[PDB]
């Protein structure tokens, strides 16, 4: 039975309204509603995983539990796997699996942040879970940022909580935040951005979405605009929405926004709003495609419909040969020609790299590099030919060219990371030098950049 070189992958996000779901919630799972959606003929194709994310969730994880692996049951007659659940307060995670991939799953962690100080701590926050599948790592991320549309700053300072504190994936990538340590990462949620228009529009709106006539009101989401101007989510990608605003209406029809201030939301007006929304971030030149995106018309229970995406997702084999794993594979190497970093920073100290990738027995540090002054005020730090030659563990080409290596920019003085980035070995050649580049984050905000050439020996 040979090993997967692409599975798919159902993320789901769903903000309940603290209110049970109706007995029958297979649309969301078959991707059918608005926007974009999954053909009738792939109904009984069941997805890989699937990653459910619930925000003002009243259920038990039982009872939820229960409900999720009955629907998925009953659209594909399988019964599937639990990989993980993980709930903080009422925001919550499950992972499921079809029963094939359960020795393929591995080092399954799950964590949870708190954002908010006082008054602003108890309610908000996100959840996560990560895997290895074969040799792939996995992370998803379901958070329930701050709500209102005079707070797209605070739900900025979350989503940079969140990627700096929340705990997943391999601990010894330690000068990397989740946004570096996943083949895959997917963040979705409620993240409560808002169409950011007067008030005195509510009708306008409400007028548009009954056209279908979206674009005026996505050239104001806060989350496409934020993104527009770096402020949040650095390097994700969401698929375009051609699906109507899912929140807020009324319960039990979705024929009725209910958008007017009331007692019930502090007298604030909820204008129609693209809440619910599912980004990615995969490593470079890795297979990933966006097969559906939309949300359900037919699950009225909350004030918010569910969304879907479901992904293709490329992956790779837990490689063995008969060297490495545990030796390195002398017919392989990774050489940096005419390197350097440049940096945003005020600071005088020296820098250092470190190179970290599960194609080394272990992360490789550099000597320190040579400052100099750029044109426009800038840090450049130059590595020159000094790099460290990398000794990979494995030299097959098969191998190798889907291999990635994350680079840390380091203080000698401080040993603090002020930049990361992931360069692919994904090459057009090898034996031959080509242009690398990665753009270099710390906190997930632009930090710097890192380019130089590469020239990679395998095997082959
Ligand atoms: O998030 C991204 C993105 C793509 C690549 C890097 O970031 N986009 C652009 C594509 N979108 C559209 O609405 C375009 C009309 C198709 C949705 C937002």
């Amino acid at each position: 039975q040979p090993e997967p070189d692409m599975i798919t992958i159902f993320i789901g996000t769903w903000n309940m309204g603290n209110a049970p779901p109706p007995k029958k919630i297979t649309s969301w799972f078959l991707s059918k509603g608005q926007g974009k959606t999954r053909d009738d003929s792939a109904d009984y194709i069941p997805h890989d995983i699937y990653v459910i994310g619930t925000q003002e969730d009243p259920l038990s994880e039982k009872e939820w539990l229960e409900i999720l692996k009955h629907s998925l049951q009953e659209i594909t007659s399988v019964t599937f796997k639990t990989v993980a659940i993980h709930t903080l307060w009422n925001i919550r995670i499950v992972v499921l699996a079809k029963p094939e991939h359960e020795n393929r799953i591995s080092h399954i962690c799950t964590d949870n942040v708190k954002t908010g100080i006082a008054n602003t701590l108890g309610n908000k926050g996100a959840v996560g879970v990560s895997f290895m599948f074969n040799g792939t790592s996995l992370g998803f991320v379901n958070s329930h940022l701050t709500s209102g549309s005079e707070k797209k700053l605070r739900r900025n300072q979350n989503y940079m909580n969140i990627l700096r504190f929340l705990a997943l994936g391999d601990k010894k990538l330690s000068p990397f935040n989740i946004t570096h340590r996943f083949t895959h990462l997917f963040w979705f949620g409620d993240l409560n951005y808002r169409v950011d228009l007067p008030t005195w529009e509510a009708e306008t709106i409400i007028q548009k979405i009954k056209q279908q006539q979206y674009a005026d009101l996505l050239s104001h989401d806060q989350l496409l605009t934020e993104r527009r101007e770096q402020k949040v989510f650095l390097h994700f990608e969401e698929e375009e929405i051609t699906f109507a605003p899912t929140y807020r209406f009324e319960r039990l029809t979705r024929d009725k926004y209910a958008y007017t201030k009331q007692k019930a939301t502090g007298m604030k007006y909820n204008l129609p709003s693209w809440c619910d929304r599912v980004l990615w971030k995969s490593y470079p030149l890795v297979h990933v495609v966006c097969q559906s995106y939309g949300s359900t018309s037919d699950i009225m229970t909350s004030d918010h419909s569910p969304v879907f995406a479901t992904f293709e997702a490329g992956v790779t084999s837990q490689f063995v040969s008969k060297n490495g794993p545990g030796t390195v594979d002398s017919q392989g190497q990774i050489e940096f020609l005419r390197c350097y970093a440049t940096l945003k920073t005020k600071s005088q100290t020296k820098f250092y790299l470190e190179f970290h990738s599960s194609c080394l027995e272990s992360f490789v540090k550099s000597q320190e590099g040579e400052n100099e002054e750029g044109s426009e005020g800038e840090l450049v730090v130059k590595f020159g030919e000094t790099l460290p030659k990398l000794k990979p563990i494995i030299s097959d080409p098969e191998y190798l060219l889907d291999q990635h290596i994350l680079i840390s920019i380091k203080s000698s003085d401080s040993d603090e990371s002020y930049g990361e980035g992931c360069i692919a070995l994904r090459l057009e050649a090898t034996e031959t030098q080509l242009p690398i580049y990665t753009p270099l984050t710390h906190h997930g905000e632009l930090t710097g950049h890192f380019q130089g050439e590469i020239k990679l020996q395998t095997s082959q």
